[PDB]
């Protein structure tokens, strides 16, 4: 039932969904170690092996599905409403995905086609060590930036200098994240 | 095109942007003439009537947008890069906003939440004439301080005594400004 439900969820997740889920699972599953993962079930099983997903522990799966906005799957297969996930995640300490990862992913959510192209151009202005192609989405760019150690939890300078020239909303996402690190 | 472009810039400016722009326009537009201004387009038209903004004169608008860090709008609607604005504004005599106003605004840029609360507490220690609430941002506090004539171009004592107890960076902004009024 449980395994069958996990797999069931996996059948409804597409390639974009998978890419997003793997990006959001970076605090626990290293990016190197993600490219054997070819579908959502493999990701789920990798999470199972890390005891971050089991019959009595569905929290991380729910958080993942909520973050990538698959509310339909939450309802259908996990009988969980968005209101519940909101109440749960806003409570300090319950979120298992770091605020940094969520911040980057939300930026990726807000950026359009043309804004993505602008991001690439502006980044190519700001840095030359990043290897960029035009099939890359924003997440891939983030991964490349981290690979080049110009992006990290406490290094947002280039990210902000780029985003400020694209849309104030992105910069506000960063600024908000940056200031609830008051901790 | 030009008017329609002005409105276009105006749509992207939020309440925070408006407040900042009105603060930075204080050398030309008196504070009591700013509260009929309900949006950015009204500010732009007020500038037009002072012939500080027209089709052949976009410098002040550019300086304003640059100062409040709307580089995205400069690029999108004014085809102007950060590099150009920096080169232009470092040039002696080119800036139309007084160094005093820019100094105060930069202080407002650097101050966080808790630093703002500290600012209010420390100012209430330093003075009893200022009427302060918890909805006031730092700009509003500056306006109140000027209204009470404890803050001005040649009166920074209270400002410095407060800022020294919050963060050395702020005090450095003040000191730098204060001594490049050497001439």
């Amino acid at each position: 039932d449980f395994s069958r439900n996990l797999y069931d969820i996996g059948e409804q997740l597409d390639s974009e969904d998978l890419a997003s889920l793997k990006f959001l699972s970076l605090d626990y599953i290293p990016q190197r170690k993600q490219e054997p993962i070819k579908d959502a079930l493999m990701l789920f099983q990798r999470l199972q092996e890390k005891r971050m997903l089991e019959e009595s522990n569905l929290s991380f799966l729910k958080e993942l599905l909520f973050r990538i906005n698959r509310l339909d799957l939450l309802i259908t297969y996990l009988n969980t409403r968005k209101e519940e996930m909101e109440r749960e995640l806003q409570t300090p300490g319950r979120a298992q995905i770091s605020a940094y990862r969520v911040m980057l992913y939300q930026i990726s959510e807000e950026v359009s086609r043309s804004e993505l192209r602008s991001f690439k151009a502006l980044l190519q202005e700001e840095d030359s060590k990043c290897k960029l192609d035009d099939d890359m989405n924003l997440l891939d760019i983030f991964i490349e930036m981290e690979k080049r150690v110009i992006l990290g939890e406490g290094k947002l300078d280039i990210l902000k200098r780029v985003c400020a020239q694209i849309n104030k909303s992105l910069l506000k996402i960063i600024n908000d994240y940056e200031e609830f690190s008051k901790e």
